[PDB]
DNA sequence: CATAATAACAATA
DNA sequence: TGATATTGTTATTATG
DNA sequence: CATAATAACAATA
DNA sequence: TGATATTGTTATTATG
């Protein structure tokens, strides 16, 4: 196996730190760098153990998540540098309780939602933002809409998703199109990924496609198209986030503060309670139109966030 | 660790089998014995690991949810003869991908009902006929209504059901009660074992609570209590099927055939349909109604197999 | 004297 | 079923 | 001459 | 997160 390797991503985020006007210093990336370095020439378990015990003892008073997540960056480190087939990869892992205590958390989080949802009141006016941002000039005001309209992902919508009119009988559909560019997907035999598929939307489809031309072909628009998950992170995602802060502010529901993500929760409860055709389940039709991979119900709970007052007046009825 | 020890059960099952008028041999519960009979004396992990190389070669033209099924029984055996600490526990079990392939079908089977569900056309001529005998005299009959209007398991029911009523305010509440003795769970700390909990009714208490009272004070009620699962399904099982058959037959789904837990299916489903809180999801309420473990919402996903003609309809609205 | 900018830190799906 | 890819939030750094 | 009875076999949650 | 407890269905056996 390859005994020798480089990082190139992090050694290109490294170098671009070096003439930083201000801001922190890449120590995360510097500590994976000189681990990828390290590793060059390594040919015996215990040492590559005992570097990888190194690294786990270094980041100690951090969270469970934050651990996870730098662990998966070391090891798309080492799977960039090395290959599939580096012996590191079985020893750069976390605990399975690590992971399971995560898995835990997670799912008394989702169940603890699932147990008392949040109504949101004035969600009608929230949509009603998301539509006028698609007659917006400002490109990033176009996105939101989009996430609204839509309820693709961020990255999604600004960096590679194809939306194309949705064939409705022999005319064009009104209220659905067709997204292909689906993220956080491998390739696979039950995944959206490079899969072209039909979502509903939650006004026009020519107002979303119109919006949609015009974002994509802003200078902006053209910055954001094929850009990686950091590069767009770094360049728009504070932005994103004190702007969607700022529209939603007032009519937001009081529990929680206005979050992007929080119109994809929003964009598939509304489409529910709009489009379900009567044969399916919420949980599937909600694995449907988001993306998610075939026989994945779980992931669907993540996205069971809110009511609608309509659903919570019509329960009180009872 | 103990080298010997009698799997007693199974030893009482074989003997009480010697004297039977009738019916297959007990070459499984034969098996068994033999493997807990040559386990005698083993203080050799491969050993061990032959005889249950030897066990696994036997059942070959089995299914897999078979083979799972008697890897339960020599492993409870192996269990009860020797105790939790005995070598053999960690050879006698399946390939893991048996059990990933088996949890593979189950999402595959939930995924494609919750793509396809089932219309009950006639749900409530079904109820109506598990209220109807609620006022039976035969115990079988008192049982399958309680089935119906409870939405309890067969053995549930039959065998250690402890039922009381809610109080509602100050009196009594009319359309829910309390159960106890949740089956299917280990002591633990979020199940419902040992626990009282309040679950909603298809009619009022006061009847549910009458017909429980009449059933459970039948000699053959006298009999059910406190029955093993075994012994419970040979006395009862194939009885209970055929009555089910019989008594649905003509208004039942055309797309499936009456079973018992159809009844437990369609109590979840009505139950929602009439009592749930605006608040909580279908998911979470299934769960609650049905004792599942807290912060289990993935048990209640294979209990969504039907859909009522009104929600059919007023989706078809659209 | 103090803020924009950057990546660490962290949580979600 | 092994151990990711996104979105969301805060402490730290350089800069007339 | 043929059926009730039993446990194997199998699937579900 | 390791490897169960129920419910549902079929082949085999003993019996004037
Ligand atoms: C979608 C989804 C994925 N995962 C997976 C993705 C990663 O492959 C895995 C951790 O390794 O977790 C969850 O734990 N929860 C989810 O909701
Ligand atoms: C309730 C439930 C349990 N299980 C568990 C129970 C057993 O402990 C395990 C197999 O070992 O499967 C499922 O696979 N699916 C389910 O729906």
């Amino acid at each position: 196996y390859p005994k020798t390797g480089v990082a190139t991503s992090i050694v290109e985020k490294i170098e671009r730190a070096e003439f930083n006007t201000a801001g922190r210093k890449p120590t995360v990336l510097l500590r994976i760098a000189d681990f990828i370095a390290a590793m060059n020439g390594m040919d015996a378990k215990q040492d590559m153990q005992a570097l990888w015990d190194a690294e786990i003892a270094i980041m100690n008073g951090r969270a469970q998540t934050t651990i996870i997540s730098y662990i998966t960056k070391y090891r798309n480190a080492i799977r960039e540098a090395f290959g599939d087939d580096h012996p590191m990869l079985k020893i750069a892992t976390g605990d399975a309780a690590m992971y399971d205590e995560a898995r835990r958390v997670k799912m008394e989080k989702i169940a603890n939602k699932h147990g008392a949802l949040i109504t949101f009141e004035n969600y009608r006016q929230v949509l009603k933002i998301c539509e006028d941002c698609l007659k917006s000039s400002d490109p990033l005001m176009i996105g939101i809409g989009l996430i609204g309209m839509t309820g693709r992902r961020p990255y999604e919508v600004f960096t590679q998703a194809e939306f194309s009119p949705a064939p409705y009988g022999k005319g064009v559909s009104k209220w659905s199109i067709l997204f292909n560019g689906q993220a956080k997907t491998k390739q696979g035999e039950g995944t959206k990924f490079g899969i072209t598929y039909e979502i509903p939307v939650l006004t026009r489809s020519e107002t979303v496609l119109a919006a949609y031309k015009r974002l994509r072909e802003s200078g902006q628009g053209k910055l954001w198209h094929g850009m990686s998950i950091d590069d767009f992170s770094s360049e728009t995602r504070l932005l994103l986030r004190d702007t969607v802060f700022n529209l939603f502010e007032d009519v937001w529901p009081k529990e929680e503060l206005p979050k992007p993500y929080g119109l994809r929760h929003l964009y598939a409860e509304v489409a529910y309670h709009n489009f379900a055709p009567p044969h399916v389940t919420k949980n599937s039709y909600f694995a449907a139109i988001l993306g998610h991979n075939n026989n994945d119900l779980e992931t669907s709970l993540s996205y069971m966030t809110y009511t609608l007052p309509e659903d919570r007046d019509n329960a009180l009825a009872r």
